[PDB]
């Protein structure tokens, strides 16, 4: 485990770095499907896995990744700052300064947020006791980002999308 | 597209905060599988993917996202601060201060992203007049993110691997 303060400092940048060019390469592939060139698409997706790489590496020469009850808890901690502090706080700038499409975006980002602290918070329970989980499948709002497990409403009540459009992990 | 300096800068804080939060929820998800709980390792994948929505909502929020072509360019800049500044200097940061585990991620992270910088200037030049690539198979190494177009090598050149644990996009 990395303990220099400067060379973990350095790290967490490379993580964060890795992180936004693994996304952004993600978000490169669908935009690159959409305008008929697959195989760039799967360029993009390809070395996103290789940032993935990347940063998992930094992730586990800082030590920061444990057993799946620890690594709940992690989640746990970081979606609450997200619902408690960080939106509440981006939101009301946003609107403060006018900002319509950040007004939106932050509160899409909110909502979900307090849903995914209330999954991680009861799967911890269950792992931190040796049990999986029970779920058939997970929805996903592609608009907003709403979670629903197992079943969920006919439209998002987020933003409206139809069921039909959510994303299905199953 | 979001112009207010404070706005912007905290779009671009949660953008970095989501595509961190969605880089570790991809990481945990792998851990909870090994662990055996299959299903909290779908709950991380299915999280991770409303993590991704949110991101690129911010992004396009931001206004950063173009065409394929300028996507490209955008990589290419990005592939090529990691290669000439980021990296070298992270690594011999990491090695003045013995911090050998971080010398190896960072020696890892330099090799394969000067492959990435060439491949996307390969495909811009093909985007800009309208084609697609031409390549059928992405092979990724799974240890150091070695990249390789259409041909493995028989061992990765940066960790050793074996041929046979490339993992392939194809
Ligand atoms: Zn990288
Ligand atoms: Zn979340
Ligand atoms: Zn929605
Ligand atoms: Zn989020
Ligand atoms: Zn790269
Ligand atoms: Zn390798």
């Amino acid at each position: 485990v990395v303990k220099r303060t400067m060379t973990k400092k350095f790290l967490e940048e490379a993580f964060a770095g890795e992180s936004m060019a693994h996304m952004r390469y993600l978000i490169f592939a669908e935009k690159a499907e959409q305008e008929g060139f697959p195989n760039i698409a799967k360029l993009f997706r390809a070395i996103a896995y290789a940032e993935f790489v990347h940063a998992k590496n930094h992730f586990i020469a800082l030590g920061k990744l444990g057993k799946t009850p620890e690594n709940l808890q992690m989640g746990i901690e970081g979606e609450t700052f997200e619902v408690e502090e960080m939106y509440p706080v981006y939101n009301k700038a946003a609107e403060f300064q006018g900002e319509k499409e950040a007004v939106r975006t932050t509160h899409y980002a909110l909502e979900a947020e307090k849903i995914h602290a209330e999954l991680y918070r009861k799967a911890k329970e269950k792992a931190e006791k040796g049990e999986d989980i029970e779920i058939k499948k997970v929805y996903i709002c592609p608009i907003c980002g709403y979670t629903a497990v197992d079943e969920a409403p006919e439209y998002c009540p987020v933003c409206g999308a139809p069921k039909e459009k959510f994303v299905v992990f199953e």
